[PDB]
Parts: C-alpha cells; structure tokens; sequence
C-alpha cells in the first residue's frame, strides 16, 4: 500500500486531474474575489489566489531552469517558443502589479481591481488548454485557432466599410463640433453594434422640422440610404462570405 | 460558449458593480446580460451609459473597458463559433 | 450659404468612395487580393437577392 499510494499519485492522468481540479478551484475562488467586495487588507480566499499565482510563477521559473539547452538565452528562447507560456508570464506579471496596486490604498486600489478582472478573462481562456485533453474538444480548440486568421481578414474589410458608415453618419448629422476625441468614440460606436442585431431604430431619421423640433440638418436623408447600403453589405455580404470561408476551410483543417 | 460567456459575465459584473455583498443575484447577473446578446439584443441602453456628468451618477473607474471587451465578445460569439457551428452542421450532414 | 453646407455634404459622400479605394491597396496582398475579387464575384448573387 505504501508503494501503491506512490503508484497512483505519480501516475500522469492522476497528476493531470489534480491540476485540473486545482485550476477549477482557483478559478471559483477568484470569481468569489472579484465579484464580492474587497476590504483594505486581502481576505483569506484572496490569499489563496495570490498563493496560486505566485507558486505558479515559481513552477514556471523552475521549468525554465530544467530545460536541456546550456545558455540561459537558449532556455528562454525554447520557453518563448510555446505561446501559452509567454501569455502565462504576461498574465502573472499583470496580476502581480494588480496586487501591488491593491495593497496600496485608494485611488490605486480600484485600478488594481480593474487589473484583477482583466486577468479574469485570460485565466478563463486557459481552460481551453484544459479542454485540449479531450479527443472531441482538442481538435475544436485548434479549429478556433485556425479560423481566427480567416476572421482577421474579415476584420480589416469590416473596419473599411464600418468607417465609411461612421464618417458619413458623424459628418452629415452632427455638423459643428470642435476638435475632441469624442468624435472617435462616435466613429466606432453606433455602426458596430448594428452587425449584431440592434439597428438603433429610434435614432435613424428622427422626426424633424415639425411642431410638437430641432432644425433639419441639410442632407440628413442620405443617412438612412447609406445605412441601408452598409446594413446590406455588412450583414448579407461579408458575414455570409465568412460562412463560406469557414466551410471550405473546415474540410481541409 | 459557456467559457467565453462567463468570462464576459465576470468582467462586466466586476467593473460595473464594485461594492456588492455576497448574494446569489450575482450568479444571475453573470449569465443574464451575456446570454440574450447572442440572440440579437445587445442591451443598447447600457452599452456606454452616460456617467460622471451634469445634465448623473458618477463613472465607476475602468468602466470604459466594459464596452470594448463586449465588442470582442460579440466578435467571438456571433461571428466565430456560431459560424463554426454552421460549418460543423454542414460538413457532417452527409454522414448523418 | 445656403450652398456651403451642401458642399460639405458632397465632401461627406466622397469619403465613402475614398474608403472604397483602399481595396486597390488591398489588392497587393497575396491573402487579401483574391478576397477582394471574390467579393466582386459575390455581388451578382446579392443582386439577384436584391430583386427577389
Ligand atoms: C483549493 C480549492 C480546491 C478550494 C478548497 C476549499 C477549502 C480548502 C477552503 C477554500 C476557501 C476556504 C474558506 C475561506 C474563508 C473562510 C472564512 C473563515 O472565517 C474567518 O476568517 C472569520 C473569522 C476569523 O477570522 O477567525 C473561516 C474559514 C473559511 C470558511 C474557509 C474554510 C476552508 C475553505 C472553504
Ligand atoms: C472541489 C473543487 C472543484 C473546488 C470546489 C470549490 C468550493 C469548495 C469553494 C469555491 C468557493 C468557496 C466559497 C467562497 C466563499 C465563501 C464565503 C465564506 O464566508 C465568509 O467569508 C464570511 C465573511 C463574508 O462573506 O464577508 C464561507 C465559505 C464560502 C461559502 C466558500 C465555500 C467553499 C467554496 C464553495
Ligand atoms: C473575450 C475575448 C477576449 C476572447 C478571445 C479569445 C482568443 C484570444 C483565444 C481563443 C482561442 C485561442 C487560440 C486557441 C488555440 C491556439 C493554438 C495554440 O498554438 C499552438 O499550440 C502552436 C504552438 C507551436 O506550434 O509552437 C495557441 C494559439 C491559439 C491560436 C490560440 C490563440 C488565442 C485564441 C484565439
Ligand atoms: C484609417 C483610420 C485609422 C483613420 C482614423 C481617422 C480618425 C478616427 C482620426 C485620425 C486623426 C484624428 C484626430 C487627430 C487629432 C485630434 C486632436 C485632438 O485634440 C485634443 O486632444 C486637444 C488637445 C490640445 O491640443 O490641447 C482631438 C482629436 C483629434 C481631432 C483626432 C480625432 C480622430 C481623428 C480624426
Ligand atoms: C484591428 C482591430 C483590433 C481594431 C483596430 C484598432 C483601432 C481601430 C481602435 C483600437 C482601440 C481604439 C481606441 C480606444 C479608445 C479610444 C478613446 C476614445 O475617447 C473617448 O471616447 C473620450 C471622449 C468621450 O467621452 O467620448 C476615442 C476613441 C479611441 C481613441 C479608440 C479609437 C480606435 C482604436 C484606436
Ligand atoms: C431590398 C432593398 C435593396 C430595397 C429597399 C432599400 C431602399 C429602397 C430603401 C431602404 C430605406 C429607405 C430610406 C428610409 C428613409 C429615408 C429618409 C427620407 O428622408 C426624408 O423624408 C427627409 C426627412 C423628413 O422626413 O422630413 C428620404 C427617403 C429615405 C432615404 C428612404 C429611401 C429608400 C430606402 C433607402
Ligand atoms: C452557456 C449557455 C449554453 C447557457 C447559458 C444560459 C443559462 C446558464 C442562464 C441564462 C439565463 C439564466 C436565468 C436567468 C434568470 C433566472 C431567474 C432566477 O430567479 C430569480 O431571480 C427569482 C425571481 C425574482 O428575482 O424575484 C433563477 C435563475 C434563472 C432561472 C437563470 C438561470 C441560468 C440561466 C438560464
Ligand atoms: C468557475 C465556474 C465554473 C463556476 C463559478 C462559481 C461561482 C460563480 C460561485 C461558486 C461559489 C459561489 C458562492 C458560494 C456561497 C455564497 C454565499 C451565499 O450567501 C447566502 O446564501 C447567505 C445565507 C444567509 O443569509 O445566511 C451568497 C452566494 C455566494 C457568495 C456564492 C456566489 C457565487 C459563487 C462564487
Ligand atoms: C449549460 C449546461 C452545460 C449546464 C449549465 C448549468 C449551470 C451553468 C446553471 C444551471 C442552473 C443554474 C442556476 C439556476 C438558479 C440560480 C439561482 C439564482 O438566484 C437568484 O437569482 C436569486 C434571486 C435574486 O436574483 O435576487 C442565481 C443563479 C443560479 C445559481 C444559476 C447559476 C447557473 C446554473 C447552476
Ligand atoms: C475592427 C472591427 C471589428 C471594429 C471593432 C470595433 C471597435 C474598434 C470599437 C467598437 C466599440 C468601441 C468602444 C465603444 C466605447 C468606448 C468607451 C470610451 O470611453 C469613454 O468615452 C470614457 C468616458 C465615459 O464613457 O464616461 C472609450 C472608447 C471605447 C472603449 C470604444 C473603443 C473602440 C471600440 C471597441
Ligand atoms: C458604406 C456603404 C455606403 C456601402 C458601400 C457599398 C459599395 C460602395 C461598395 C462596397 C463593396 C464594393 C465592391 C467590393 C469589390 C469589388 C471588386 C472590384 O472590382 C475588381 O476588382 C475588378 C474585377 C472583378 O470584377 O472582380 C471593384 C468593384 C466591387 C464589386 C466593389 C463595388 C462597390 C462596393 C459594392
């Protein structure tokens, strides 16, 4: 039995599902940290989360210093080869600077909270690496990765069309604005949420020049026509091409 | 979708409400707003609500991230994985 | 005025086309160019969609 404990524990599927349950535990604890309030000093649950990130960083440093190549530059090179390790390092450094800003009193404290919840995103996405062990989910993960470039192409042409609708909307309707960065918000605000449903139906052609209204801006009739053009091009052409791209890349990838 | 949806749920319910007590309503608000955004309702009023102005309740700090990341989520949910579900449904159709 | 703001509207419609001219610059890339001519192919199918 004394060797049977060792036989079970040092077995690699066992040593994996330890790491999986520990990751699930850490992620549930970190959800309880970031959603619920945090006081001046850290809580017990948060101390568990701090300890996880720090001992993970110790493990990453150790596994740098147990790779075969002789030079330290060579070890950090072969470690920088795998992308999840460098994203791991970046997230660990962002969580540590978030911890330093947390232990510091306001105003830095809530900025540190922001850094915590931005690391929440990445420590969710590492469960995809956890999903890679499955024979049915692993290929799906690599599939997501292979169609991201096909989405990237879509993203540049969508920026080109979206900025067209944006500039023409922001420069027909609102004609008299001083130099301010707020225009840049409007440029990427209203057209982008139109792809996913919401057409902002109340604010396309407001009723105007009537008695019940603000004066009609000249040429404000071209905005529904160009919104018609953008809506057709964005939701009927390019998304449907992305359907086509994705299907004809699936049989290969 | 559960993984991506809950990462959004954590991020929005962290930045927007900063002083919440332990309550199970947090576990409702983590799924509520992300899930009905797949189906064609982005909850337009509360995308970038006007805050910290005089015309209003003040801005929670870091709130400007909440629209931006949600932009990312709509590119992942409605444009990547539903479209992969189109592809999955389509080239296993002949087999089934 | 009243012609000034109408000339501004003419500029405003012209920025549409000067964005669409970025497709010519997009036609040098070995990954983007065929996608541009591919959109040009799909336009006819969308035209048939437009009548029905
Ligand atoms: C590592 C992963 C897999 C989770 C494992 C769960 C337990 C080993 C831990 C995680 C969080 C812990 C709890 C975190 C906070 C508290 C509050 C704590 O109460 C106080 O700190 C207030 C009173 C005091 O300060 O003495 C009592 C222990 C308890 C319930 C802990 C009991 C043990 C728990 C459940
Ligand atoms: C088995 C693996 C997959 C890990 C499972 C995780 C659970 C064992 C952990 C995750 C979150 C934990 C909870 C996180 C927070 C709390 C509040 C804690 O109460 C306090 O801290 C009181 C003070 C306060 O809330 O202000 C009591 C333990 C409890 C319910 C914990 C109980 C144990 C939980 C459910
Ligand atoms: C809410 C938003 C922020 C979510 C965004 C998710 C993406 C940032 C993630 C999801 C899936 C990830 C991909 C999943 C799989 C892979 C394969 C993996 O690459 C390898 O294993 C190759 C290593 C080598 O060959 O050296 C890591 C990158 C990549 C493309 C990942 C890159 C990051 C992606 C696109
Ligand atoms: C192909 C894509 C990337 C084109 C994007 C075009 C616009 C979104 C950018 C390009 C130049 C930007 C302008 C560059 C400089 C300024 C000055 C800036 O002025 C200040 O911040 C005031 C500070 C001061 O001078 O005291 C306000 C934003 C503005 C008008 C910018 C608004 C947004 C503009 C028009
Ligand atoms: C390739 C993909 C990922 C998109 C291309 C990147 C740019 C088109 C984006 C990325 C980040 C964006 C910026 C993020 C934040 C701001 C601040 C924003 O400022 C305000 O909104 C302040 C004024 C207000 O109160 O509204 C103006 C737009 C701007 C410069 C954005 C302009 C467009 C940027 C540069
Ligand atoms: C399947 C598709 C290709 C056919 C239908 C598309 C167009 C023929 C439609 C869609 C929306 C319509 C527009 C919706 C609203 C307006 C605003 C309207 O402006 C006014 O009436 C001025 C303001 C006022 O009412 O006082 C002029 C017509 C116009 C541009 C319409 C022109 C015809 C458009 C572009
Ligand atoms: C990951 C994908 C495939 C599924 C994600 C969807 C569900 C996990 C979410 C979406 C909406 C959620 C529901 C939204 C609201 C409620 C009502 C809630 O009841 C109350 O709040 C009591 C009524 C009251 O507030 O007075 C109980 C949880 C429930 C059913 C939630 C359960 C979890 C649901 C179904
Ligand atoms: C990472 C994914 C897969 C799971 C995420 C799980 C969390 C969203 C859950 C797990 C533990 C939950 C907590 C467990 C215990 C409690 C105590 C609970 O307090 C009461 O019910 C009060 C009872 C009383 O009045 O005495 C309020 C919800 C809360 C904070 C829960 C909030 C939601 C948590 C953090
Ligand atoms: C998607 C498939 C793989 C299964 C998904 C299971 C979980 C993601 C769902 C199933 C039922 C859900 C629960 C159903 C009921 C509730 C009670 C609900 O409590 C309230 O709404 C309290 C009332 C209030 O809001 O004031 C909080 C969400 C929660 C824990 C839900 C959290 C998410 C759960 C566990
Ligand atoms: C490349 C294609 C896929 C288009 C991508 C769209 C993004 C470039 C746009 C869409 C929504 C935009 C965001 C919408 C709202 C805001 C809030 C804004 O914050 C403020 O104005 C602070 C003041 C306040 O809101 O109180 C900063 C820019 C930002 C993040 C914008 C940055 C640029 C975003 C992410
Ligand atoms: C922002 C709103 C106002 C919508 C604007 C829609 C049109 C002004 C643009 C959008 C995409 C453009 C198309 C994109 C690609 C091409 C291919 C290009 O032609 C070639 O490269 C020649 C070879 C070939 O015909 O394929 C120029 C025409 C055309 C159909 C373009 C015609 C003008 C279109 C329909």
């Amino acid at each position: 039995l004394g060797r049977k404990i060792y036989e079970f524990y040092n077995a690699p599927i066992v040593k994996f599902w330890f790491y999986t349950l520990a990751y699930i535990g850490y992620l549930m604890l970190f959800n309880y940290i970031v959603l619920v309030k945090m006081e001046r000093w850290p809580s017990t649950q948060e101390w568990i989360v701090i300890s996880y990130i720090f001992t993970l960083g110790i493990e990453k440093m150790r596994e740098i210093l147990m790779s075969e190549p002789g030079k330290l530059l060579q070890k950090v090179k072969v470690w920088l080869q795998e992308y999840w390790n460098v994203t791991d390092l970046i997230a660990i450094l962002l969580f540590s600077v978030g911890m330093i800003l947390r232990l510091q009193d306001q105003p830095f404290r809530s900025d540190g909270r922001v850094i915590y919840c931005v690391n929440i995103i990445y420590w969710y996405i590492r469960l995809l690496d956890i999903f890679g062990v499955n024979k049915y989910l692993g290929p799906y993960v690599m599939m997501i990765g292979k169609m991201m470039i096909d989405m990237m192409y879509f993203v540049i042409i969508m920026l080109v069309v979206l900025m067209s609708f944006g500039v023409a909307r922001q420069a027909i309707l609102f004609p008299n604005e001083e130099p301010s960065w707020k225009l840049a918000k409007n440029i990427f605000y209203m057209p982008y949420w139109m792809i996913y449903g919401e057409v902002f139906a109340d604010q396309i052609d407001p009723p105007c020049g009537q008695n019940e209204l603000p004066p009609c801006k000249t040429g404000a009739w071209i905005v529904p026509a160009i919104m018609a053009c953008y809506l057709l091009v964005a939701n009927i052409l390019l998304v449907n091409l992305l359907i086509a791209v994705f299907n004809n890349t699936f049989f290969e990838v």
